[PDB]
């Protein structure tokens, strides 16, 4: 009969946000190019996310809160729109937190991406296109609605907000995530 405290481990939003399509549970993690905590979470969240059933869907959304925040995230959405899969996405975080070659401009981004199999022309073509902007505004209005006041931040079904600090550790974050998945799943368990 329960095992977590509201506000202590996970915080429930007074104003919840509905997902686009029902049936599957929404799991969003708002990472940033300036959060070290997100880097140490990668080798821990991957084995969990890539082992989830066909009832849970993880989404990669950056902390687009204007300023330099949105700038340090658009690059990711650009790659996802390129149609590349299993292109060693983790290598990107490496050049950001291990090297930190000031990836704040498209030039530096393309220069680095070109070394892993990325066309500078395609990149810049869609980068400066509305195709990415439509995604940017989409995540922007959702991020602030998910009550994301920090990074990282795991949001489940736009109702429960938690993170490493709130949970009490990277492992505790996974505990809360799995618990909340069943929490929402129970509201529609046939
Ligand atoms: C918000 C966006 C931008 C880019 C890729 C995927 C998405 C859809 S993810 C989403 N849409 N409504 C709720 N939710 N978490």
């Amino acid at each position: 009969g329960d095992d977590y405290t509201a506000g202590k481990e996970y915080v429930e939003l007074s104003s919840p946000v509905p997902v686009s399509q029902p049936g599957k549970i929404e799991v969003v993690e708002l990472f940033w190019y300036g959060c070290p905590h997100c880097y140490a979470f990668e080798p821990t969240i991957v084995p969990w996310s890539e082992k989830l059933p066909a009832d849970v869907h993880f989404v990669r959304l950056p902390a687009l809160f204007g300023g330099i925040w949105n700038v340090h995230g658009q690059m990711f959405l650009t790659l996802e729109s390129m149609g590349v899969e299993h292109d060693v996405h983790n290598a990107v975080f490496e050049a950001i937190h291990k090297e930190h070659k000031k990836l704040a401009t498209p030039e530096e981004m393309a220069d680095f991406l070109a070394g892993k199999g990325v066309d500078k022309e395609k990149f810049l073509s869609t980068y400066n296109s509305f195709a990415i902007k439509g995604q940017m505004e989409k995540a922007k209005k959702l991020a602030m609605a998910y009550q994301v006041t920090g990074v990282p931040t795991m949001v489940v079904n736009g109702k429960y907000r938690f993170d490493i600090g709130s949970a009490g550790g990277p492992e505790e974050t996974l505990k809360l995530a799995d618990y909340l998945i069943e929490k929402e799943r129970a509201a529609a368990k046939k």
